[PDB]
DNA sequence: TTTTTT
């Protein structure tokens, strides 16, 4: 049933639903055949999660590799997320015969770059086979599900929502999911509801699980934060139908921007979320939007976000770094995107003699572009200039404050920038050349 | 305006 393994290196699709035994069937199939596998994937919980079913339901112990835990038992089969995967080199000589890249329509920096890597060492590592396991292909749309009733909202309702309103005896018995795009909006929306009755507790990514109730009439208002070692199932579904994302745009003030925005959900989205009630009984689905956008499309910003990593994280040159992009890229049957590795390959490449100190902050703050970040740093700093404002994402310079006077020499704009700005600094002549 | 992985 699995994607026969052939005599030369090749790469194959495998387009299945509900995603689950291609990440644990398949692998096991192969390894009954004397082959050494490496499943790939995204989720660190994932990873762990398929670790301990292998074993109860295969007997085989597989061997597990995350930034927290590794596990080694020596099996022919290996469960890893992408990001340990680029943390260990990437593919080793001869350790491989066959590589799963599972979640394969994942259009973030890790998964992306960690395809690339694969699709650029797998054949010279020895690996006779690389399958991409999706169920989701580009240019999906989310289809009917059996046990969901989807029902879209009207102006009725005692509840204010993203345009429409929502009838407080929709929601009032029983434990429902309430998907906001923000996590401000949670803790409001949450308000109007418990201080009106309701029992309603808001969710997101800092928050203990425990949080939410196990049974019990509940009304949860979270982010797409998973609920890791929580079972969903609940009587029904509330969506926004918005996701906030990362957007680059060539404003040429003076470089670039990256700008966080909130967008209508794809496919992939409105099907996740909605995919939180009807299992194993009867659910409901209630919509702001209709439509939704096709799967298989990521922002340009993504690749730069894998330029910023490959330098913060993985050690990887710029060149280096497209080296496995390009081969991402040139690879059908995955998501697409505006090609612009050399674009963001030449920024990178000016951004030399970074702060250690800097880089390790921003790196550890979890912050998005930590090098991008640091680096604007460590040039205000060596100009004794102010960063672009006093937001959280630059308080690796506030023992610096008192020193700091003058313009901003801005690079390019990550977030507001309160400061006055500057645009003779070299290094900004370098990146208003690249956009050229 | 979020999440996730290094």
């Amino acid at each position: 049933s699995p994607p026969a393994v052939p005599q030369t290196f090749q790469v194959a699709h495998l387009h299945a639903p509900t995603g689950s035994g291609k990440s644990t069937k398949v692998p096991a199939a192969y390894a009954a055949q004397g082959y050494k596998v490496l499943v790939l994937n995204p989720s660190v919980a994932a990873t762990l999660g398929f670790g301990a079913y292998m074993s109860k339901a295969h007997g085989i112990d597989p061997n597990i590799r995350t930034g927290v835990r590794t596990i080694t038992t020596g099996a022919p089969i290996t469960y890893s997320t992408y990001g340990k995967f680029l943390a260990d080199g990437g593919c080793s000589g001869g350790a491989y015969d066959i590589i799963i890249c599972d979640e394969c329509h994942s259009t973030d920096s890790t998964t992306i770059l960690g395809i690339g890597t694969v699709l650029d060492q797998a054949e010279t590592a020895g690996a006779r086979l690389v399958v991409l396991a999706t169920a989701t292909p580009p240019g999906s749309v989310t289809v009917p599900h059996p046990n969901i009733e989807e029902v879209a909202l009207s102006s009725t309702g005692e509840i204010p929502f993203y345009g429409k309103a929502i009838p407080i005896e929709t929601i009032k018995g029983g434990r429902h999911l309430i998907f906001c795009h923000s996590k401000k909006k949670c803790d409001e929306l949450a308000a109007k509801l418990s201080g009106l009755g309701l029992n309603a507790v808001a969710y997101y990514r800092g928050l203990d699980v425990s949080v939410i109730p196990t049974s019990g009439d509940v009304i949860v208002v979270a982010t797409d934060a998973l609920m890791t070692g929580f079972t969903g199932d609940f009587d029904s579904v509330i969506d926004c139908n918005t996701c906030v994302t990362q957007t680059v745009d060539f404003s040429l003030d003076p470089t670039f921007t990256i700008e966080t925005t909130t967008v209508p959900q794809d496919a992939v989205s409105r099907s996740q979320r909605r995919g939180r009630t009807g299992r194993g009984r009867m659910g409901i689905y209630r919509f702001v939007t209709p439509g939704e956008r096709p799967s298989g499309m990521f922002d340009s910003s993504v690749l730069c976000e894998c330029y910023d990593a490959g330098c913060a994280w993985y050690e990887l040159t710029p060149a280096e770094t497209s080296v496995r992009l390009r081969a991402y890229l040139n690879t059908p049957g995955l998501p697409v995107c505006q090609d612009h590795l050399e674009f963001w390959e030449s920024v990178f490449t000016g951004l030399t003699h970074i702060d250690a100190h800097f880089l390790s902050q921003t790196k550890q703050a979890g912050d998005n572009f930590p090098y991008l970040v640091a680096y604007q740093a460590t040039v205000c700093a060596r100009a004794q200039a102010p960063p672009p404002s006093w937001d959280q994402m630059w308080k690796c310079l506030i023992r610096l404050k008192p020193t700091l006077h003058g313009p901003t020499p801005l690079l390019y704009r990550l977030g507001a920038v309160q400061n006055e700005v500057t645009t003779t600094h070299p290094i900004t002549k370098y990146i208003m050349a690249c956009m050229s």
